């Protein structure tokens, strides 16, 4: 009578929802959506709306913004602003509540989005894969827990997102991930964030701003240089500016064991023998694809070398009617890329207008302090796949920071081109504005903009972004993969 | 032999300096630049560096920045930052002192650039035309004053910018312009900016921040709506947000006379008949090209019916080898336009590649609070130019401001289109980050980007700029000049 579902979706995240909505309202398809919670927060943290809405994008930006105010208050003095210095208090409990109310607002809107949209229905619980055309809902992630639904499905979309990777050292239970950090009752006086990724960096600034008096945020990384994958000079610069803002950046170090002290603080021993006492130890060493609770062995879905789900240019798996999008694919773990993959999967299946999503030349940010903006390739990657590579550099200390009192806040801007046709292959910014600036740059790369298109554009003065139009000559080259300043005389 | 140059520049401003530097460092020409001061301030205000450096873009930017801190301190309470509100106060003298230092540093560096660059010589004095090939530098703007030098010039470039226009009302003596506003001893308790342009609006925000207790900023404009030439919706939103901050906006009002009071304050009487008692009256009703002291009649350089120096698309005047650029031409009074006009002039005259400054689709800004970023045409003009016009629009109060308490701060993001092909004709933004966002949008327009090229681009989450890659369907249309919420019929 009610049949199956033209599509069932496991995980109602960024991609899960964009697919179920573009199907119930765009194609009148029957759609089911399974997620494990309706409101943000413990015990599962991520809930209806995805990691982005509950324990990622939205709540992180709000907290970084709140953390920027530490700099604002300090820098106002240069512009003549005075107020009781010793009376300032960074009220973390107040910040978390403001955030929680923002998140729950989105939780309810989506909560209502399902209650007035025929063909779109929400099923609370855990989704496991039974047959190649049946999704199993259970009260908990345990495969032997009670069942509440068995959703007959014509198409099955896997969109469970990803999960924080934890290492195998003694005392790892005394550690937290990004998940639990959003819900600390109090701000930690001493915090150690492990790893070098954007999550560890972004939370180092947040903790650094709301820490009570006498606190130290120590970031450790097992290798030499943090923010692996981002442009090099931006990496060293960001390291320098994190230090300036009081964060201890402790590279070439790795926790080896963690114990509790008589007061509940964590005692951390490293692989190099050095010890550190902190009140919180946050692991941010990577995000793995979230596939364990899916029972993908019941149907034989294939996984890549990394624990991720294998897919093609259309998000299809070996099983004919099973697709995967979002962070479960282990590709570009970004929200708009999951929204793009989801929207594309639908109108290629339920709309016979096949259009895939482009994974190259994608804009992304890193709301650190200072923030990062990037798009395209970095210079050392362009080298390994491009004849002649040009690099445009420019690192001015912004206008206002001679007054502000923050001379260290050096704004950086790199452009990377194929020197043959001058086509821009990358753009890398560091400094306030980088996230908002890079967005419109993403459109340019989608239009094959050559460098001439940039410096021949009239600037908007005075801005930081004008520095992208002010670079007319390379600072060095990458020819044959090698880096020398000058570019040796032709010779074919 | 001596005092015979390749180029003589009257006015060491934005366009002038670019012209000379390029001519000397890029083509090894003997260059001479004349200006009336080496450092900012009275009695001449403008100086080496131009109006932008000494009494223009640079100084106001720093002061707007300082005024933004009034909002920052207030908005920080929503994010958990506590402190004695009553203890806050802004020190206007520290702001000016700080701004003076920053401007002075630029003055100091531009000098020494002359000292270290051969073929580039500076001449302190007042320049004017004696003959087609001779620039005279006198001790004062008066023709009767002492000659300092006579400079033989194969080419002369007029780059003296513009000057504040002051209406000839009785009591005008008791008023100031933007020039003197940069050097007030104390912040006015009561102030009246006159004019609906970007200078009056920007200063309203600065005075509104630094006014002592019980103050009141009052902006008046003789017409019904401020910021003519900007997108209407933005015009009306900025008006609301200005009122939302404390600035009172008197429209359809124009001062008729000013008189002194016993205490020494001002008594304004408008045409309509109303009266306002204010401590300062800042005129910003426009700026006229500074042709007064050049002796253009001695040579016959023709002026425009509007009052600027007449120049073709290559900046050539009716008189051979005499050129003009910048505000003196009375076109787009923007620093990068003059700079680009200067660099183009040098390439053409001293190179083997003609270059002319594209004056359309120039991205400009306006540093109100919040700011405006725009580029390209606005609805009305597009409707006069194209057949079918589409208008993509997006307006909301960012989530960060629902928390900060500043709920009036509604973001705006229009996009004008020619529906006959999709090419973006203009972009108009309002809110935090707009000036930075618009810069790369200027690159996209030079590439004739289409509306599809924006929404088919993957966005950066979470940012204000996302709203540009999110408008897919027009909010309304403009067919044959008329506005309508939907189109006509069929149209295969
Ligand atoms: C701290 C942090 C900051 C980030 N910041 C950014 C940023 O600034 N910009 C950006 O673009 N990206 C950011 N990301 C990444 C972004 O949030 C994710 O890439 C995005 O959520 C991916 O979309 P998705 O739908 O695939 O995953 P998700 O949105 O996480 O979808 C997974 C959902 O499925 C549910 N689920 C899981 N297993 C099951 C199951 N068995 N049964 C039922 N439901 C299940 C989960 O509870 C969750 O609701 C950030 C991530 C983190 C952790
Ligand atoms: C308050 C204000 C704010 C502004 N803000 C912005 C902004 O945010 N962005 C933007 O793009 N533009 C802005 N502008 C516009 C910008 O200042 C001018 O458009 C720009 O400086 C024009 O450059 P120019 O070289 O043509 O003239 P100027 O830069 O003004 O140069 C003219 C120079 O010639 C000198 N001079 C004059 N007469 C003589 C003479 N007889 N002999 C020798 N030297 C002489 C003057 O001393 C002056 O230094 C602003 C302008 C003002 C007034
Ligand atoms: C929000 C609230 C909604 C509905 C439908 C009903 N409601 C509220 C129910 C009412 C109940 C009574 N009280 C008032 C609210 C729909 C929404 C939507 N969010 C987002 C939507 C869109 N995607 C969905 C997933 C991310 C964004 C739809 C696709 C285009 C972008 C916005 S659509
Ligand atoms: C500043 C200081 C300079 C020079 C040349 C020498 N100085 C100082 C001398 C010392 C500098 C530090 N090293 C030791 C020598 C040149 C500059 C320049 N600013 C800006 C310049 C530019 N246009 C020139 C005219 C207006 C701005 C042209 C170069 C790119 C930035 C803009 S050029």
């Amino acid at each position: 009578m009610s049949k199956a579902f033209d599509l069932v979706v496991i995980g109602a995240g960024s991609g899960g929802l964009e697919a179920g909505w573009n199907a119930a309202t765009l194609y009148g398809k029957r759609v089911a959506v399974v997620d494990v919670q309706t409101s943000h927060g413990p015990p599962f943290y991520a809930a209806l709306g995805g990691t982005c809405v509950n324990v990622g994008c939205v709540p992180k930006k709000l907290m970084v913004t709140g953390a920027q105010y530490m700099d604002h208050l300090r820098e106002s003095a240069g512009f003549g602003w005075e107020f009781d210095g010793s009376s300032v208090k960074a009220n973390w409990k107040k910040l978390i509540a403001a955030k929680n109310e923002a998140v729950l607002d989105i939780n309810k809107s989506y909560e209502g989005m399902f209650n007035d949209t025929e063909g779109l229905d929400f099923f609370l619980g855990w989704g496991s894969l039974e047959s190649k055309n049946v999704v199993v809902v259970r009260e908990t992630a345990d495969p032997k827990s009670a069942v509440k639904e068995r959703l007959q499905a014509d198409h099955i979309l896997l969109a469970t997102g990803s999960w924080p990777q934890m290492p195998a050292i003694p005392g790892i239970e005394h550690c937290i991930s990004s998940n639990e950090a959003f819900y600390l009752p109090e701000p930690p006086r001493r915090v150690l964030t492990v790893g070098g990724g954007f999550i560890s960096v972004e939370f180092a600034g947040i903790f650094n701003a709301y820490k009570p008096p006498g606190g130290k945020v120590t970031l450790c990384y097992r290798n030499n240089l943090i923010l692996r994958g981002f442009d090099e000079t931006i990496r060293e610069e960001v390291t320098k500016q994190l230090t300036a803002n009081g964060i201890e950046i402790m590279t070439n170090e790795n926790p080896a064991k963690v114990s509790l002290n008589t007061d509940g603080s964590k005692h951390v021993t490293f692989e190099s023998g050095k010890t550190l006492d902190v009140d919180v130890v946050m692991m941010a060493i990577g995000r793995i694809p979230r596939t364990n609770d899916l029972q993908l062995g019941n149907v034989g879905v294939k996984l890549t070398p990394k624990g991720g789900v294998q897919v093609d240019e259309f998000s299809r798996t070996n099983v004919p009617n099973i697709y995967a999008i979002g962070d479960i694919t282990d590709r570009l773990m970004l929200t708009p890329v999951a929204i793009n993959e989801g929207a594309a999967l639908v109108d290629t299946v339920f709309g016979n207008k096949p259009r895939k999503t482009d994974h190259t030349r994608v804009a992304s940010a890193v709301f650190s302090i200072p923030p990062i903006g990037t798009c395209g390739l970095i210079e050392e990657v362009a080298a390994k796949e491009f004849e002649k590579v040009a690099v445009y550099m420019s690192s001015f200390t912004p206008l206002m920071h001679n007054i502000s009192g923050s001379k260290y806040k050096k704004f950086v801007a790199k452009i990377v081109t194929n020197h043959s046709d001058g086509t821009v292959l990358g753009v890398h910014l560091l400094g306030d504005g980088a996230p908002e600036i890079i967005q419109a740059v993403g459109v340019c790369l989608r239009l094959n903009a050559k460098i001439s298109d940039f410096y021949n554009t009239i600037g908007v003065h005075p801005t930081s972004a004008e520095e992208l139009c002010s670079m007319r000559t390379p600072s060095y080259y990458y020819v044959k993969g090698e880096k020398m300043e000058k570019l040796p005389d032709s010779n074919l």
